């Protein structure tokens, strides 16, 4: 961070999304014409939250963290009721949009961005930095359509043990992460293997009705598959969910495996 700014070197635009930490909106620095994304996040939330930590982090790691699959974290600055952050803008809304509008992905689609979330990792990983929040709401598309990862408040270093008060929904975690035990940089890793299971499916692999249930699904490894599922993609999935986290894959077999490799663009 060399420059600071202030809400008044922006013209903001319209809103993109959010709901109760704030709003984000496509923004205009005045001097330079640069469109980017002003997350608007009030004080009042994060105290009475006690994230203040989460967004330490995100502003920490996203800040440095460099590669065209993450999101981009410009810097940041508060005025007297709230704090803004500056990011990349992704011209093509959240992969959790395109999910919706789609229902479902073909096996390139769901191989490609798997692919560029491996990429992605694979250099998260580098600096022992897990996401441990990768689900499809925290994934943006570029002005090329390509994955960018976003939302590293939940991102800490590892190895680690930290056990934070709930997440909302279990649905992306791996067993020991909900188990509360300790995690590593594969807790990514069972992740991917979610996203790509729903990415095919349209639903996570553990979806239940109640948090609890789900834990259920969870802790005991518990999914099956649609018929449409091709078994180069039933391979794939049993190998990232795996309950031993040191059997999963290391970034580099799934980056090479078959059929990732057979439908990857
Ligand atoms: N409504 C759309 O077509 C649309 C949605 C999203 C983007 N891209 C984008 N880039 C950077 C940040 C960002 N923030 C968020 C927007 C919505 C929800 C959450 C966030 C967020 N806290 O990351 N969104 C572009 C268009």
């Amino acid at each position: 961070k060399k420059r600071q700014w202030a809400l008044e070197d922006f013209e903001i635009g319209r809103p993109l999304g959010k709901g109760k930490f704030g709003n984000v909106y496509l923004a205009r620095e005045k001097q330079s014409k640069f469109i980017l994304a002003l997350k608007v996040l009030f004080k009042a939330q994060l105290e009475k939250a006690g994230v203040e930590h989460q967004l330490r982090r995100e502003v920490e790691i996203q800040s440095h963290l460099r590669h065209p699959n993450i999101l981009r974290l410009y810097g940041y600055f508060h005025d007297a009721t709230r704090v803004y952050l500056i990011l990349e803008y992704a011209p093509l809304g959240t992969v959790y949009r395109e999910l919706q509008k789609l229902s479902k992905f073909d096996e390139q689609r769901t191989a490609t961005y798997i692919t560029e979330l491996a990429n992605a990792l694979s250099y998260c990983h580098s600096k022992r930095v897990i996401h441990r929040d990768i689900k499809p709401e925290n994934l943006l598309l570029g002005s090329a359509g390509e994955l960018k990862i976003a939302d590293f408040g939940w991102s800490v270093h590892a190895p680690s043990s930290r056990r934070d008060t709930l997440c909302g929904t279990l649905d992306y975690l791996p067993p020991e992460m909900i188990e509360g035990r300790m995690h590593d940089e594969k807790v990514d890793l069972w992740s991917l293997g979610v996203l790509c299971y729903e990415f095919l499916v349209g639903k996570p692999p553990f979806e239940a009705n109640t948090y609890q249930e789900t834990y259920k699904r969870i802790s005991r490894v518990e999914f099956t598959f649609p018929d449409f599922v091709t078994e180069g993609a039933r391979d794939l999935i049993s190998r990232l969910l795996k309950h031993n986290p040191s059997q999963r894959p290391m970034l580099r077999e799934v980056l090479e495996h078959p059929w990732i490799t057979a439908n990857s663009s």
